[PDB]
């Protein structure tokens, strides 16, 4: 579990959301696996606004905070799982490191602030959902 809280917007892995992210829904896209939701009070997250391929996550699994050297966004193949069909999932970021399913929602990042969330797994390697192209999260 996990989620960015930047502004007034709480931003989740899609197969995590709630009754009430889907009833104050702002944006989502399931090629993604995101979901954004409004929220009353102000979130302190800064968003990352750079092309880093380095940076630190949180491993819920193991609690532990890993240094990885990350891919630039990318459609990945995503096998099928409980949550959705095999599929490609678009601006997807790999590195070679420990994560299972329980461990999405945990935050990437670099110097500039939160690059992205944990989304995959599997065959020695972690995922994670790029959120630095999202520009409008730090307005409005
Ligand atoms: C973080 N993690 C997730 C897994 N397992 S997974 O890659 O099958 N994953 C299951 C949950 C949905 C994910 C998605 N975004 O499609 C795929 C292992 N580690
Ligand atoms: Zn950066």
């Amino acid at each position: 579990s996990g989620a960015i809280y930047v502004g007034n917007y709480r931003v989740v892995n899609r197969h995590l959301a709630t009754h009430n992210d889907w009833a104050n829904l702002v944006w989502e896209d399931s090629s993604r696996d995101l979901l954004v939701s409004s929220t009353t009070a102000q979130g302190c997250d800064t968003i990352a606004r750079c092309d880093c391929q380095t940076g630190v996550y949180y491993c819920s699994s193991r609690r532990k905070h890993y240094p990885v050297s990350f891919s630039k966004p990318s459609l990945i193949f995503v096998e099928a799982s409980e949550y959705y069909p095999a599929r490609y999932q678009s601006h997807l970021m790999l590195a070679v490191g420990h994560s299972e399913p329980g461990d999405c929602g945990g935050i990437l990042r670099c110097q500039h602030g939160v690059v992205g969330i944990v989304s995959t797994g599997g065959n020695g390697l972690v995922g994670f959902a790029d959120v630095r192209d999202l520009l409008w999260l730090d307005e409005e």
